[PDB]
DNA sequence: ATCAATATCCCGAGTACATGCACAGGATGTATATATCTGACACGTGCCTGGAGACTAGGGAGTAATCCCCTTGGCGGTTAAAACGCGGGGGACAGCGCGTACGTGCGTTTAAGCGGTGCTAGAGCTGTCTACGACCAATTGAGCGGCCTCGGCACCGG
């Protein structure tokens, strides 16, 4: 997703769920910023 | 936006070696005639180059974002240029002789002709079988992440 973020940017997304988000704990990482940059009205998580 | 100091061009005169023409001649260009095979002309032939159809898809044409190489401008250091004096070797004339071109004589050596015959060439279908297509598992390398240790600033102590 981070590498190919440009491909996802041109496509609109009705819903987004990012399972196993326990990795998304460091805001200094590129993953955090890239995930934040997506334009989606609703965000859902299933991280345990 | 000019005046001195050089350098160059123009013209005239004394001078000379090289151009241009005539002469004697000799050997190569020319006219005549013969032999003859190389190439013009005709014929058939069948290889293959040109035309069109349909389908696949690799490749080209069009667009957009952008980071990079291109170009302009500015400055410091120095490598070459311009002109002076100093110094040596290029440049201009006679004497030898050993090379190069003719002349003469000889024989070795290729061209030519005619049988003889292995021998390279072409299409034969021959069969293998390397090498071009497709797929797949090896290492190499960079972009990332987690954690630990070190160092600076704000807070409390004497």
């Amino acid at each position: 997703v981070v590498q190919d973020v440009k491909y996802f940017q041109r496509v609109k997304w009705q819903y987004m769920v990012l399972d196993e988000a326990q990795a998304l704990k460091s805001s200094s990482s590129v993953r955090w910023k890239i995930l934040l940059q997506f334009q989606c009205r609703n965000r859902l998580l299933l991280t345990g």
